């Protein structure tokens, strides 16, 4: 547990391990920073003043995001019998002077957040780099649009505050990379997709002109692109070609190969490419990722090798292991590292040291050791640290654990209005739990909140229990069973002991891993759904009516969608995403091309589409099968590199 | 271009290079051919006499195979008003008497097919083999039910007819392997995907149970496994908690989390599973096919070491190349073919050859060259044969047959009565169409019908076009406007002709191999719903009936889907592609729950789903992403390889 504040002490023999570090949990440092100037020359202490108020900013990236539900309609004012719901949405809209608060200080730590960097670097370097070009004009954006607000043409404020919370988080950005690295695939293969539309839509409108079924349906050449569309994606299936059915039953050899040839041959050609381009732009992230690893070993050998001959004696770099506080003992363990890389140069046996052999040697350690083990730092003026049986013994709890749930609503089906004895069984479970963790703190080490994948996740729940069953008895009623359903991520901890099984261990691995894996590749497309309610808010604003007239026509009256509407955000963000999961999404193509009565409409759903399934089979679907294949031979190598490593 | 009647003189210089034919297309021959016997022996004549007939006998697989639609309902003379069409189907049912006349002659030619390998397998050994002992015993049921004609519990023949039909096929019975071989992983991972619904299941009826939601959808906690399995496919979106969304805005936190764990956390990692389990089944067949030809190898190794030392001389070998009838000049490329394909063993320079040295020799030739090129042989006695600039010529030729279709189909939406100077550009355009590949039996061979892959796709209808105009006007109706409408096939042959474009190079040359290597995979599963139809045909007969009062209540009258039927065979084939769909596909679940008034008619539509998707998953899904990785690396390597490969 050594210090981090120490780039600023920065001896050859001491700042090395913090570069060290820097390689292990990888995070980047800026060129600026990697160039020159240290924690004595008071730059590289503002570097790691930026990552302590790390929290600070993510609390207001999310606090800016979510402005957006919380702001009003485009048009409340405009808008007659404003302050009735009309089928509208849930959340209080924020007042004039209730919208500047959250504003101005939303805008001050940005303030703070976009200008910190010229704390660690040159204001003509600062304003060089490009990146903050773009970020530092979207806060002027948002100083107009609240100085409008504070003087009291569409209010273009919320599309440029998804665009600041996805270029200031560094998982999304990297994420971003790999669209517009994979962009020009995409909209390639978008023409050859709309190519095997055009064509098949058109023989429908030229083999079923004179029958019934152009008399229905195909009225347009333009009416077949428009069903023949929705065709590709299959949500309205045997309604498009029952009249084409029902008049001749041989019009169904035609439909049938079409939608073969339209999902099970296009959509996954589609998914073919996308997923094949993800491979090459993956590889120039990892690959850009590791050339920032060697730049960053270059400033760790450059720190040692003060001969500058690019030769290093062994002792010198053996002494900083222990600085490394990395192991304990340690006599001849850089002999047996030798062996462990490739091959050994031997031309002197310890005395030289190249330039990318200690590349490998830093990079290695990490993977077999994991025992730098390094917590918080901790004031010891209070000093408040106290100095599978066990896994089938509580492989035992939270079975019954378990069934104390089933038999308490297999009672509610019996409806117990004398729940006095059965809440003697309430309270006591939630007083258990906590002692099954308590031996780990007394067996290994304290600080692993942050360290089993389930500390990363039911931490929260863990300690939620009991503080829920104290205001049970002594707050003398909708919040009591609010406990009720949530006493159930104890089988998600049953999950993961019961995920030790071998028959389920590829499986089990990738389900871990695609929580935090596909939460920027997720994240991103939220951000999506981001842009195109805000467009759809100002586009439909006041669309749906109480007494619109050209509605209760429409689909959405007949399945009575009327619901969702567009009618402000969170409302949109709901509809959004029934056309994300693709569940009758052409529901409300053919309502808002009725409701607005045009169709540049349905630019917005297809629009929304193309991008999607881009979306879903870019990031959904190909890291799966990417994040599988890693799981699974990690698995298939741990046996057979196992019988080698032992 | 030597005889194919050619291991019947059988000489050990004669016989090798009809074996070595056997590893260039690869065809099998049986284990009992393959260990002695020959064309002295005769039963090897009667092997290449059964490949004569094979054509005979897929005519009779298909002509056996479609007579499920042919023959009637389960039910026609149980029914009251038989001879009506209360939403049944189009086709003839065969009568009786008509009937037998196609199966008398269907069984005779299974039971030549069936007992022909007895005049090239003995008795004792046919019986053995255990693929016969299935397949022998279903020509008996077949031929019990030719006695019940004679005596005019529910009629089992049509299941067992797709059973014949899919192990006669060597395609689907090595489909047939890759599930078996495979599906202990499947109903593995079958399990714990059951798991996420039955714990997912219970949560929404342990969340909505005292709310409107359990009022109204929610009732039984069996109610919610039936609704949340259905959003599981997400057919059924929004329409489910519509009222647990009306209720409380916050109860969508729910369900769009569900959805996501559902869809895009399952299903790929569903998908995930079962293509990598189909690497390992594809593996195996792989490795079952290449221990085909390295023992059909040791046959012919051991034709020529006569000497049993396992070492030939090369003149031994390089003497029957010109017998192989490969190449011309042989002697100079024999020693090039040491450095080409691997290391040479150079002890002896020519004199020894080794056992796996073969193997690699003849496997590596009909690569580089084909150069075999056998023809159909014909009687001389007629003597009938006749002894990109040209391809941007050709790129010309179908655009502006192509925009005269359009042009034609513009006159239509003017409607001309007058065609008389239009009927001028009709007729003349088919016969251009002969004279573009007329260059190819001039230029390089006449018998490439089957060579070229556009030959074997277009050459039905490359010919079809000026027979089509030969009967229009000297039959003086509506079957000439659909040879009107087919003028189109092409554009579909600019579809190949333009993927010379390298931008779109790997997509279509992907497309290209993508109809004959989903043949047996897409045949499989149509195989699939010949047995799913033929169980509903006999469970749901005569149930939708003309005046059925339990049918207007529910959704097939709601959305009229009155047909997709189930009322009798090829009403159902139409119907289980719906459900192959999974276009609304819970219209029916929902409507046979109710004309059957049981919940045992959900074990249908389930075990269709399960199969489904499965078999989706399975052989459509993964083979593309597979296929697209054999082309798509091709193309990458090529250019480079060929710079290796010169
Ligand atoms: C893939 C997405 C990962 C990120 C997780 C989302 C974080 C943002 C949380 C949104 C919370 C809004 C809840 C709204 C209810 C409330 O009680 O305030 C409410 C809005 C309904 C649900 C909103 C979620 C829609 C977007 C999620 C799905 C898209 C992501 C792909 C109604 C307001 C009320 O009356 O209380
Ligand atoms: C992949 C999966 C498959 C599915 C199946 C379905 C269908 C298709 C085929 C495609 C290719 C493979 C089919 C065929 C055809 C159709 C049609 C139907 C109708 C009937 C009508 C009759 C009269 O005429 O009336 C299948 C379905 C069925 C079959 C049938 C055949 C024939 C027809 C006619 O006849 O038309
Ligand atoms: C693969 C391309 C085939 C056809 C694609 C081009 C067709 C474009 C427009 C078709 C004509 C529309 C017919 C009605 C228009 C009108 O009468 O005004
Ligand atoms: C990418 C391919 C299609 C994308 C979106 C499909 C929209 C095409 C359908 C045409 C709209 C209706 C035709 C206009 C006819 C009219 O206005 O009278
Ligand atoms: C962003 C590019 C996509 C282009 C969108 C569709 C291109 C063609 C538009 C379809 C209109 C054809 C309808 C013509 C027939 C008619 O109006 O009567
Ligand atoms: C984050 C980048 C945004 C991408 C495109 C945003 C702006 C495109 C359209 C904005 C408003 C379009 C609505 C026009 C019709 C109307 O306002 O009535
Ligand atoms: C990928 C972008 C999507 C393309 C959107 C297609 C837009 C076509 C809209 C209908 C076409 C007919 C235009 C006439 C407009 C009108 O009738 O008012
Ligand atoms: C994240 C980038 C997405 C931006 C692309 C979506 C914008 C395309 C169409 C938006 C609405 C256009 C149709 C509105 C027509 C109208 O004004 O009535
Ligand atoms: C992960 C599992 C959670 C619960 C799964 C087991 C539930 C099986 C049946 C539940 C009880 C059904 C309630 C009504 C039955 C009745 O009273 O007849
Ligand atoms: C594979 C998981 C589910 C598969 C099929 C789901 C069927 C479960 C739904 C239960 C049916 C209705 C409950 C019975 C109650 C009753 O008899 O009224
Ligand atoms: C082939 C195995 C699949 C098993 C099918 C589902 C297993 C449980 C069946 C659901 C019935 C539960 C309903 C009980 C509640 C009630 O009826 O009141
Ligand atoms: C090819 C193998 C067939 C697989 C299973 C076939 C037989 C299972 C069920 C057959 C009929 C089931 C219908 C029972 C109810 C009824 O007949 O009324
Ligand atoms: C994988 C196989 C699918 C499993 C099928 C689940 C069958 C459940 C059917 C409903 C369960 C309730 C049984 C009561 C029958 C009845 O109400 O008549
Ligand atoms: C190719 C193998 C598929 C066989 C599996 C499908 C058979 C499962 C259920 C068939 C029908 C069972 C439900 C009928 C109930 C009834 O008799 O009313
Ligand atoms: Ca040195
Ligand atoms: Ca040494
Ligand atoms: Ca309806
Ligand atoms: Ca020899
Ligand atoms: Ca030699």
């Amino acid at each position: 547990s050594e210090a981090i504040t120490h780039g600023t002490p920065f001896q050859k023999a001491a700042a090395l391990v913090d570069l060290a570090e820097d390689g292990i949990g990888l995070p980047v440092e800026i060129l600026d920073q990697s160039s020159f100037g240290e924690s004595a020359r008071y730059y590289f202490i503002f570097t790691r003043l930026d990552l302590i108020w790390s929290l600070n900013y993510f609390a207001l990236l999310f606090l800016n995001f979510f402005e957006q539900p919380l702001w009003c309609e485009k048009n409340p004012k405009p808008s007659c019998k404003d302050r009735d719901y009309y089928y509208l949405g849930e959340l209080p809209y924020l007042t004039n002077a209730e919208s500047i608060i959250y504003e101005v200080i939303t805008l001050a730590i940005l303030l703070v957040h976009t200008f910190f960097p010229i704390s660690y670097e040159g204001s003509r370097i600062f304003w060089t780099s490009r990146l903050n070009l773009v970020k530092v004009a979207c806060v002027v954006i948002l100083f107009v649009d609240v100085l409008v607000d504070f003087l009291y043409p569409f209010r273009i404020a919320p599309y440029v505050r998804v665009i600041i919370f996805i270029l200031s988080i560094r998982e999304l950005r990297d994420t971003l990379v790999l669209l517009s690295g994979m962009l020009g695939t995409y909209l390639n293969i978008l023409a050859l997709w709309m190519l095997f539309l055009l064509f098949a839509s058109w023989i429908a409108f030229v083999m079923f002109e004179n029958t019934q079924q152009g008399l229905t349906v195909f009225t347009s050449y333009g009416a077949t692109l428009y069903q023949m569309f929705i065709l590709f994606t299959t949500s309205n299936n045997p309604d498009v070609w029952i009249p084409a059915y029902k008049s001749s039953r041989w019009s169904s050899v035609f439909f049938v190969l079409y939608v073969l040839i339209g999902v099970y041959f296009v959509t996954n050609l589609i998914l073919a490419v996308v997923y094949d381009s993800f491979k090459e732009q993956l590889a120039k992230q990892v690959s850009g990722m590791d050339q920032m690893k060697r730049r960053m070993l270059e400033k760790a050998f450059g720190l040692i090798d003060s001969d500058k001959n690019g030769e290093i004696d062994k002792n010198q770099c053996i002494k900083l292991f222990e600085q490394l506080t990395n192991y304990r003992t340690l006599p001849k363990i850089s002999k047996e590292e030798f062996g462990l890389i490739f091959d050994e140069l031997d031309d002197t046996r310890d005395f030289k040291i190249n330039k990318d052999e200690f590349a490998d040697l830093c990079q290695a350690i990490a993977l077999r050791f994991q025992k730098e083990e390094v917590p918080s730092l901790f004031e010891h003026f209070p000093q408040i640290y106290h100095s599978p049986n066990f896994g089938y013994a509580i492989s035992f709890i939270l079975i019954i654990n378990f069934i104390a749930v089933v038999v308490e609503t297999t009672l509610n089906i019996e409806e117990s209005s004398a729940q006095k004895p059965w809440q003697v069984a309430e309270f006591v479970f939630g007083w258990i739990y906590v002692l099954e963790m308590a031996l780990k703190i007394y067996t290994y080490g304290f600080e692993n909140y942050w360290r089993e994948g389930a500390n990363r996740f039911d931490f929260l729940v863990t300690w939620v229990i009991v503080i829920g069953e104290t205001a049970t008895f002594i707050t003398p009623f909708s919040n009591g069973q609010w406990i009720r359903y949530l006493l159930l991520a104890r089988m998600l901890r049953l999950i993961r002991l019961l995920m030790n099984v071998q028959r389920y261990r590829a499986f089990i691995a990738t389900f871990i891993t695609l929580i935090p894996s596909l939460m920027p590749y997720l994240g991103t497309i939220f951000c999506v759904l981001c842009i195109y309610c805000s467009i759809g808010v100002q586009v439909f604003g006041g669309l749906v009516n109480a007494g619109n007239k050209k509605l209760f026509e429409t689909e959405l009256a007949e399945d009575d969608y009327l619901l969702f509407n567009f009618n402000d955000y969170p409302n949109g963000m709901v509809t959004l995403f029934n056309l994300l999961v693709m569940g009758n999404w052409q529901v409300w193509m053919e309502s808002y091309k009725d409701l607005t009565g045009t169709w540049w409409s349905i630019t917005y759903f297809v629009s929304f589409y193309v991008i999607t399934i881009l979306l879903l089979l870019n990031l959904v679907v190909a890291f799966v099968l990417e994040a599988f294949f890693t799981e699974l031979d990690l698995e298939e190598e741990e046996k057979c590199q196992g019988q080698d490593s032992q």
